[PDB]
């Protein structure tokens, strides 16, 4: 159907331990982007909560980066507790299977949320297993109807092939930009944002990073 | 040298609410030792549940984190997890070499434990997972990993795995009860069988863990 709007086309992948410097290095990028990324690194740091601090300080949209990977029974826990705690979305791998998915996906319906399917990782042990998979999962979440999906800028090809997959209505993002050495004009080709880490908040100054990212992407 | 876990026996606690979760918990406390705690429980009540079950109840726990970013990432939700006072953790095989030797290296350095889930128990397993199983045991195997996860759920697939990995590593073993497994045939390969549901949700959970030992009393 109809997907979701990323300011700029530019997702901050909110990956800061402690919750002073997270809450201050986002307040410092604000003016740049309305959609955060938050895992597992803030979240076992900080606590849930941290969710919708984000949501009321910054007016963002959350997508919970929490790369779902268990059976059926509990994905569908994890993904109504994260619910619960205020994420817009949240990201489940494929590679468990399409009952896995399909759990996630029955929550999301019912609490009014979105589910993005992860098809391909961005590091070298992506080749081992995930690769070879790759294809099918991405295929797999499209027989599903799943709308939104994750692959990886470290591998252009393949987030070429990842996108002739999944057609040009549904929404694609990619990390794996800066940090690990994702172009962000080259990804944008084919996804609809790009997500930057480390590149923006390990940066000596993080609004620069920001501004001179979105800058060459104008 | 593996960790020994008391009756073979491991608590799931799936319970999603605190009060829920420790009063089943010192309902079986007698037959356990060892408890594996996951996402439903740790998202509901917070990080700080992990060291609260360590106090009351003196137990092992296996942080059932079914861990599958990338080795930095990874990297940090070991670190947060061990910081919590985890004493293992479990980490997905299918993200490869790089994103497991992550795990170890946090792990090496806090001294706890990684255990490896090399296959899953659900029918979607069948899709990708049971394809790559041997391979990602193999690669276990090859890194020194001492620790895996297999399932009850399919006795040969869990022959197999207990085959490659030797009879020095250890294994533990979950979809038993719930999920069909079988206690008893689960232990011809497993070290320890993993139970969530039909104990935390029976009518007296008390009784269905001494009923669980009593039917495996003989191993
Ligand atoms: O294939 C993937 C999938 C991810 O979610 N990620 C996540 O995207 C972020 C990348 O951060 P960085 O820009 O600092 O490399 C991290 O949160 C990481 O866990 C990734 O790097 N590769
Ligand atoms: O392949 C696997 C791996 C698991 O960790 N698990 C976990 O083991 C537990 C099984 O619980 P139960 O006995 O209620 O089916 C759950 O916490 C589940 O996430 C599993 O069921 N199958």
């Amino acid at each position: 159907v109809d997907v979701m709007d990323v300011m700029n086309r530019l997702i901050l992948a909110m990956d800061l331990m402690n919750r002073d410097d997270a809450l201050r290095v986002t307040g410092e990028v604000r003016e740049y982007i309305d959609t955060v990324k938050i895992g597992y690194p803030l979240v076992l740091s900080e606590g849930m909560d941290i969710i919708a601090e984000f949501r009321k300080r910054f007016g963002c949209r959350i997508i919970a980066d929490f790369k779902v990977a268990d059976i059926p029974e509990t994905n569908e826990k994890i993904c109504r507790a994260t619910f619960k705690a205020g994420a817009d979305a949240i990201i489940v791998h494929g590679f468990p299977g399409a009952d896995s998915v399909r759990a996630c996906l029955n929550v999301a319906e019912e609490m009014g949320r979105e589910v993005f399917l992860l098809t391909e990782m961005s590091h070298p042990g992506a080749e081992m297993f995930i690769q070879g998979a790759a294809d099918e999962i991405a295929r797999m979440g499209v027989d599903l109807g799943v709308k939104n999906y994750v692959g990886p800028s470290t591998a252009p090809e393949r987030l070429s092939r990842l996108r002739e997959i999944i057609g040009q209505d549904s929404f694609l993002i990619s990390p794996g930009v800066g940090a690990q050495g994702g172009d962000p004009g080259e990804t944008l080709r084919f996804a609809d944002a790009i997500i930057v880490g480390a590149s923006i908040y390990l940066a000596d100054n993080p609004a620069a990073a920001a501004a001179g990212i979105i800058e060459s992407i104008k």
